[PDB]
């Protein structure tokens, strides 16, 4: 087991989290992109006191997301590709999500479990419901979508490898942030056909990134709401929802299955993506602490075992509601339209 | 190296950290106690819903904190003594300092940027206080290192230099512990400089330096070093930041905290305490390195 001493190292852990955050929003790493630098001079290209900047290094250095030999801090080469602004795996949206979002609302987390609410009218003011916030704010939906799609990367390599596309004519994501999915079946699979499904605000801007990246006449963008279950999807034999289940409570997931099996082809394959949590629900980590995330943030989501998520397949219509593991984070959720 | 897996999980661990002071506020862990209980049944007992108390129940057995089987979950017997509320050993004091004070003060970290018995046991264990007639402790909070020495050594003479506004509490609390006529209750203010401690030839300030600018550290050090006693000793037991700043990270980490919690706190070398020990008057300015997380500065007047 654990000791009193990992429970307080624990509880202080908002320390390391909030020093790292503090960091990336300052651009402090961008400083030493080009020469290791002392504190003093980091303080003046940062436009920041000399002493606190040098806490921040201090503390920067002995968490080893910094070197320093005889004074000068030195940028490591592999936290460059993370840890500078114009590095395509910057982690600058995901501080900034935290700082503004994250860190406010976990700080009520014991009201949240009081209450099994968010809290964001607590923490913000703001009385609006989670479908009301997204729905108003497609630039903060596609930039959280741009970032989880860096993320994705393995699941989507461990998609495209281990199931078998060529066995499908027609495949449609629904709700995609970018078309990276789909844009990898492409590059793999070239005789299948290819859809996104989005909402009409978030649609010309999809069209408009696959169109600059070539892929405006392989990939198709349709217009369509799993909500109100208004689904052009019907010429699909294989329907993907990537990762969407557990933003919303149990009764609004039947809604959404419900929906696209109303619109499926008959004999269609739906496949959704999600973390489950394992079979005595008792992990892993970093899910069981996101199903928390879900609960101070949004208005019901949660995270679910894969035995839950197959009952809900199966309420929802679909026939041989299966678990399909692939490589990476995800687990594949799939059943037929009969 | 690190990866970005590795930062984002340090990003994240806000999460972690508010799930056991949510769990301490809630008294959740008080609920094992006695017996195994399913997550239904610890949320009735807490006035909480099912499913957000299960989520957190989920979330503690995850982290290893809990046991869990077939639902019923187990408080293991070596996390009693800091996980339940009647323990000696009880964490809600420190869940409550970071719930009220600390992780709010650390949510503006950037805007700051941009603008103990383990110490007292080794102290009165390595340190042979017998040498000494009188011993003043300024700042003592409760006591607890005179009321030590007291016990180990009951020749000495004992004080605690207290504020004005606390001495009667603390004269009090003393008295009610049966060390009302060992331990005697002086007031004065290392700030403004008013200290009656000309009669204690040992005279220890306890881990303050660091919540004070260096400046103010100067000035504080000037005003004990002027009260001292001629031939007198002072010890500054502090956690200082090792040779080359590097670390320990703890300390690095509570430097920052010393930055949104204080007016200039900040945590410093040892070569840097000597450096305002010898400023501010103090002769055979020394590092004493004794057991436990605090390092003895050492400066007598001659």
């Amino acid at each position: 087991p654990l000791t009193k001493q990992d429970a307080v190292n624990q509880m202080m852990g908002f320390f390391q989290a909030k020093a790292l955050t503090a960091a990336l929003a300052l651009k402090l790493f961008d400083q030493l992109r080009d020469r290791d630098a002392d504190a003093a001079h980091i303080a003046a290209r940062l436009d920041c006191p000399a002493r606190s900047t040098e806490q921040l290094l201090i503390a920067l250095r002995a968490m080893g997301y910094l070197d320093q030999r005889d004074g000068l801090y030195h940028l490591p080469a592999a936290h460059r590709a993370f840890l500078l602004s114009d590095e395509p795996q910057w982690l600058g949206w995901l501080g900034r999500h935290i700082d503004t979002f994250l860190y406010p609302l976990w700080g009520e987390l014991k009201t949240a479990v009081r209450n099994d609410a968010h809290q964001r009218r607590t923490v913000f003011g703001d009385d609006r419901s989670w479908f009301d916030i997204l729905y108003q704010n497609p630039d903060d939906v596609a930039d959280f979508q741009e970032f989880l799609g860096k993320f994705a990367a393995p699941f989507i390599a461990g998609f495209v490898r281990d199931y078998d596309f060529s066995q499908h004519r027609a495949f449609l994501d629904i709700g995609s942030g970018i078309g990276s999915l789909p844009m990898a079946i492409a590059d793999a699979y070239p005789g299948i056909a290819l859809a996104i499904c989005e909402l009409p605000q978030a649609s010309a801007f999809l069209r408009d990134k696959l169109t600059l990246q070539g892929y405006g006449e392989r990939i198709d963008v349709v217009e369509g709401d799993v909500i109100s279950g208004d689904l052009p999807i019907g010429g699909y034999d294989l329907i993907h929802l990537g990762w969407m289940l557990h933003d919303y409570a149990p009764e609004t997931q039947l809604t959404i299955l419900r929906n696209i099996y109303r619109a499926m082809p008959a004999g269609g394959r739906f496949i959704a993506s999600e973390t489950p949590l394992n079979e005595d629900k008792s992990g892993p980590e970093f899910t069981a602490l996101l199903s928390l995330n879900m609960l101070v943030s949004t208005d019901g989501g949660i995270e679910s075992s894969a035995q839950e998520y197959l009952d809900r397949f199966r309420l929802a219509g679909f026939s041989n509601a299966r678990i399909m593991k692939i490589a990476g984070p995800r687990t594949l959720i799939v059943g037929e339209k009969l």
